């Protein structure tokens, strides 16, 4: 159940990446 | 420490969601 839990936090951190790329890259378009 | 874990997944599934939604109000706008 950790070793799940665990995967799960990474997972969820790497999406959360993610969608900070996608929002600073449509923060661009909007300055554009 | 299961705890610990299970409050962070909800934590960053909270945070995910915060980004979702702008994400979808950026796109509206651009």
């Amino acid at each position: 159940r950790l070793k799940q839990l665990e995967x799960k936090v990474e997972x969820l951190l790497s999406k959360n990446y993610h969608l900070e790329n996608e929002v600073a890259r449509l923060k661009k378009l909007v300055g554009e």
